[PDB]
């Protein structure tokens, strides 16, 4: 099912849950992979009204299906917060820059 859209990628609550325990069990261990270093803080410099407190953390989140592990991160992102429950998805895809806009 297409639970969020960003851009043309459709991703289902449980491809989101995924994606996000990963992300969550890297940020406890304390350990990143890929060059950027995910899971990383999320500023939220964009102001988007999440219902669960900061501080957010950002993973990829893949259309592929798989769980990232290092490589290409694409523009989506899961956000969570320190106490595992999900902020929003959001991506890079029609934002500019570095910008983002929530997956809807
Ligand atoms: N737009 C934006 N980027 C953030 C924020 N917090 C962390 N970033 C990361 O900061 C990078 C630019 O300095 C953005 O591409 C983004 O990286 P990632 O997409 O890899 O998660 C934020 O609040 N807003
Ligand atoms: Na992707």
């Amino acid at each position: 099912a297409c639970d969020y859209t960003c851009g043309s990628n459709c991703y289902s609550s449980s491809d989101v849950s995924t994606a996000q325990a990963a992300g969550y069990k890297l940020h406890e261990d304390g350990e990143t992979v890929g060059s950027n270093s995910y899971p990383h803080k999320y500023n939220n410099y964009e102001g988007f009204d999440f219902s669960v407190s900061s501080p957010y953390y950002a993973w990829p989140i893949l259309s592929s299906g798989d769980v990232y592990s290092g490589g290409s991160p694409g523009a989506d992102r899961v956000v969570f917060n320190e106490n595992n429950q999900l902020a929003g998805v959001i991506t890079h895809t029609g934002a500019s820059g570095n910008n983002f806009v929530e997956c809807t």
